[PDB]
DNA sequence: TGAGGTAGTAGGTTGTA
DNA sequence: ATACAACCTACTACCTCG
């Protein structure tokens, strides 16, 4: 057996409590309020006075080092109030980030190859090292001749404990940026229209578009009154525009939609978004270069912190502080508790199946009512290849052939499907305009003889001849008729190939028509902890000004979905009205009770989304309906990554491997390998409730494993992230009847 | 959209100290 | 009575799957 960690680092030595200098502000300005500008007045004079340390607490300020009364300021006069040795145990975070402020002085400094300084710093979490690590361990930049530049973007956040032992959080994540700039993409002369960017030189809120250029000369008066060159000059910004030479005022106004109004600016003070469409659409073999170096293991994970930390080396501001290299043997010595949850026990028809793959030996769990009929949308040009696709398909689905040879790997008639070339009808179209699609598909809708569709679709890429998808999608969800798509590379893997990989391709098409049409195809043999049925919930949060409401989920403790639920009536913003929550769970109880004739005796609300809802509601709720019930919120996205040691040796761990420490566990719940990435794990956190962690975390990892739209595990379970799914699809919701087959899966 | 895993990139909002 | 750090959302690209 092995370990796990978390990639943290304990400091050797402590810190010593230090004499700080207390520094009260006023607001001088418009704004009275000194916290609502509290960091301008923090960040002004750590600026102006050679960037030593100026940190604030609750409503003063702090520096190290004796820094005088600075009142130019035209909103704050700084004054000193009094130099007191601040005791740690009053202040665990101003001695965090004291230890934050000389890992980055410690590390501004540290050069590479000679010249070049490796860590670009401004005194924060986040840390841009230039240099690279590649997996021979070399520190190598890596940058393209186009120009684009991958940095690790380190993240510290260091604590330190009640007596002065120092903890340090670290994490590595990659960075695209690249040292070209729109001036650089127009004195090369490449096309810039459509292009998202990021503007340096003023914070703007919303993502950036580049609209269009102006031949206009960015040296004359403007629309906005005068030249813009004047409008940095008013910027103090002199010391990077005075670098100007005449080709550089020769330069042309670049324009861009800033979500309010476009900005009338010059091409050098933006750089494109690199975003890692603009990298394949830029370069191609760079990107299949730096994907082996941005998807990261755990041992170059390990690699990349510790050529950070020897980075570190010793600081002696804090009396000689350095960081180990390794990471723990043991999170319990940070206080997190291990371990891996047992994979869960399966079932199918002919009871338990042993891996997730020979279900199609098996056969499925539930087959729903009786007979289905299939039908296709295909592209005029592409039609022999579609029918010796969905000849295949169906003869793997009904015969069981499987490309014309029967095997012992698939079951016979595991859906119960009605389909006959010389029966069933395929409506062609041609791949154009949307209407032409939308028409089509009504087309396949005026026949009442297609009972599932099976269309065909132009590719997630192909910038030309427009995609099919989603109109499709939502002509068939209004209908109610759900519609496995496949693309027209997925028709020609089929056509083409007679090999295994077509038959990959064929186990996800043939669990997404199964869950489609309500069938659903394997479930847990006996759910760990004593549950009824499992509730999801969340709630999207899309963009500005975006308030969803909460779409459920209701599953039993064998885990098959049963039934989920879009509200009556509009909530409170986003805060969840009462009776939506009522509407919610009284669709809940009466959907188990008609499903199973009694009433749920336990209730697991995996929720995620913030707690705008109220515990004391589910109190006052089941205490009244007297069913115990458990609230485990699920967060979806989390940055601590979870590495495993056999012996110093640090591999991305087992699925199912789980950290816990009290009311919050992580724990991955996706079998990675090598050379592909570090599990990005779960975030849970029991609200509420009676029931141990151990047994949610077990009830979880689960409904990881009873994903029905796939042969692998989805990251989130079925609860959280069916919920998910719904939320985004908001605009599939059923018609009438709000039951069954998952238009999402 | 096989399909969902990691991976980035922007971006908005709170939950807890 | 207000923080800032996680979450969370949106789109892609890579890459594997008896
Ligand atoms: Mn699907």
């Amino acid at each position: 057996v092995s370990n796990l960690t978390v990639e943290a680092f304990e400091g050797i030595g402590s810190v010593n409590p230090m004499l700080f200098y207390q520094y009260k502000v006023t607001g001088k300005g418009k704004y009275d309020n000194v916290y609502k500008i509290i960091k301008s007045a923090r960040y002004k004079m750590h600026s102006k006075n050679r960037f030593k340390p100026v940190f604030i607490k609750d409503d003063k300020l702090y520096t190290l080092e004796k820094l005088p009364d600075i009142e130019d300021l035209d909103f704050a006069n700084i004054n000193f109030v009094k130099s007191e040795v601040l005791s740690i145990e009053d202040n665990m975070s101003i001695y965090g980030e004291v230890v934050e402020y000389y890992i980055n002085l410690k590390l501004k400094k540290v050069k590479v190859l000679g010249k070049y300084p490796k860590y670009r710093i401004n005194y924060s979490k986040e840390i841009l090292s230039n240099t690279l690590l590649t997996r021979e361990l070399k520190d190598e930049f890596k940058k393209s001749n186009k120009g684009f530049n991958l940095k690790r973007k380190f993240r510290i956040s260091p604590v330190v404990n009640k007596m002065g032992k120092v903890i340090l959080y670290l994490s590595c994540s990659a960075d695209f940026s690249t040292n070209k700039n729109i001036y650089e993409m127009l004195k090369e002369g490449l096309e810039v229209e459509g292009l998202a960017v990021k503007s340096e030189w003023s914070n703007i809120s919303g993502n950036l578009v580049i609209e269009s250029v102006l031949e206009t000369k960015i040296s004359e008066p403007t629309s906005l009154g005068q030249s813009l060159i004047d409008y940095y000059k008013n910027n103090n910004q002199g010391y990077r525009v005075k670098d100007f030479t005449d080709e550089d005022l020769n330069a042309n106004i670049v324009n861009v939609r800033g979500n309010k109004k476009i900005y009338m600016y010059i091409p050098h003070a933006l750089k494109p978004i690199i975003t890692r469409e603009y990298l394949a659409k830029n370069d191609p073999e760079f990107s299949k270069e730096i994907e082996q170096l941005i998807k990261m293991n755990m041992n170059y994970r390990y690699e990349t912190l510790k050529s950070f930390v020897n980075d570190i080396g010793v600081i002696e501001e804090l009396n000689n502080l350095s960081f180990k290299n390794k990471y723990y043997e043991d999170v319990k010595l940070l206080g997190y508790s291990s371990g891996k949850i047992d994979e869960p026990v399966l079932m199918g028809a002919k009871g338990i199946i042993k891996n997730k793959m020979q279900i199609f030996s098996n056969g499925f769990y539930k087959l729903p009512e009786g007979k289905v009929r299939f039908g296709v949308l295909y592209p005029k040009e592409f039609d022999g290849v579609s029918r010796k696709a969905i000849r295949a398909i169906y003869d793997f689905s009904k015969e069981g052939k499987y490309h014309g040879e029967s095997n012992k790997y698939i079951a016979e008639h595991l859906i119960n499907v009605e389909f006959n070339p010389k029966e069933c009808i395929f409506e062609g179209y041609e791949l154009g305009d949307i209407t032409e699609y939308k028409k089509a598909a009504l087309k396949l809708n005026n026949y009442n003889n297609v009972d599932f569709v099976i269309a065909i679709v132009p590719n997630m890429s192909d910038e030309e001849i427009e995609n099919s998808y989603n109109p499709f999608k939502k002509i068939w969800a209004e209908l109610n008729l759900p519609s496995q798509m496949i693309s027209v590379k997925t028709a020609e893997i089929f056509a083409n190939s007679r090999d295994n990989t077509a038959l990959y391709y064929l186990h996800n098409i043939v669990l997404g028509i199964l869950g489609k049409i309500g069938g659903i195809p394997w479930v847990v043999k006996d759910m760990k902890g004593d549950v009824d049925c499992f509730v999801g919930l969340d709630v999207g949060t899309r963009e500005k000004g975006i308030h969803y409401p909460a779409c459920s989920v209701v599953f039993d403790k064998y885990g098959k979905l049963i039934n989920y639920y879009k509200p009556n009536i509009p909530q409170n913003g986003e805060k969840i009205n009462t009776e939506i929550l009522q509407e919610i769970f009284d669709k809940v109880l009466i959907s188990y009770e008609e499903e199973n004739g009694a009433y749920p005796k336990n209730i697991v609300i995996h929720r995620a989304g913030f707690s705008r809802e109220d515990l004391d509601w589910y109190e006052n709720y089941f205490g009244k309906k007297n069913i115990k019930f458990n609230i485990i919120e699920v967060k979806k996205s989390t940055p601590l990554k979870i590495a495993s040691i056999n012996e110093g040796n640090i591999t991305n761990p087992e699925k199912g491997s789980y950290i816990l420490r009290g009311n919050k566990a992580y724990m991955v719940t996706t079998d990675i390998k090598e050379n592909l990435g570090s599990p990005k794990p779960l975030k849970i956190e029991k609200s509420y409730g009676d029931i141990d962690m151990l047994t949610a975390l077990s009830q979880i990892y689960a409904l990881t494993q009873i994903h029905v739209g796939a042969t692998k595990s989805l990251r989130l379970p079925i609860t959280t992230g069916y919920a998910d799914k719904i939320c985004k699809a908001i605009e599939f919701i059923p018609q009438g009847r709000v039951d069954n087959r998952l238009f999402f899966l």
